[PDB]
């Protein structure tokens, strides 16, 4: 595993998150449930708790967007980069954006599995860097394992716990 330079991490006991925009590909409630699942996958391993807010600023702002969308990291259309996120910090720090040009799915159809992508992106929101282990969720490419049957690997758990304790 790897962490960001200077090991940025949240210092608060609770981290807030807000889903600012949704994808037309999935019901809103599915995205809400999948984001909660992704966050608790990492949450189960560490001393951290999350709270969803529906207005204003939240630590972790989540949204879908296509092409250029403010942050100077424009999406590229279908394929290639699927989503991206930023290390803990203020503003853009900790946020996670998903490329709306991708066909998102909960796993019951063809497309990119939103739960797998969200677990990877929120790992960055929490301070995780990319891993060299093809089995880790933090590996940089999508599709090595099974997007519909996965769990954090020992490499991922080792990293998050090094960052926040057990
Ligand atoms: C892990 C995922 C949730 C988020 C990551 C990016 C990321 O790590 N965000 O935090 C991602 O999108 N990885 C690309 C990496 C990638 C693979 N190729 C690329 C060609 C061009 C640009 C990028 C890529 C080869 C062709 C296949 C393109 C379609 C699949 N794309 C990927 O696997
Ligand atoms: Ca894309
Ligand atoms: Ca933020
Ligand atoms: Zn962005
Ligand atoms: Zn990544």
């Amino acid at each position: 595993y790897s962490l960001f330079p200077n090991s940025p991490k949240w210092t608060s006991k609770v981290v807030t998150y807000r889903i600012v925009s949704y994808t037309r590909d999935l019901p809103h409630i599915t995205v809400d449930r999948l984001v909660s699942k992704a966050l608790n996958m990492w949450g189960k391993e560490i001393p951290l708790h999350f709270r969803k807010v529906v207005w204003g600023t939240a630590d972790i702002m989540i949204g879908f967007a296509r092409g250029a969308h403010g942050d100077s990291y424009p999406f590229d259309g279908p394929g290639n980069t699927l989503a991206h996120a930023f290390a803990p910090g203020t503003g853009l720090g900790g946020d996670a954006h998903f490329d709306e040009d991708e066909r998102w799915t909960d796993g019951s159809s063809l497309g990119i599995n939103f739960l797998y992508a969200a677990t990877h992106e929120l790992g960055h929101s929490l301070g995780m860097g990319h891993s060299s282990d093809p089995n880790a969720v933090m590996y940089p490419t999508y599709g090595n394992g099974d997007p519909q049957n996965f769990k954090l690997s020992q490499d991922d758990i080792k990293g998050i716990q090094k960052l926040y304790g057990k």
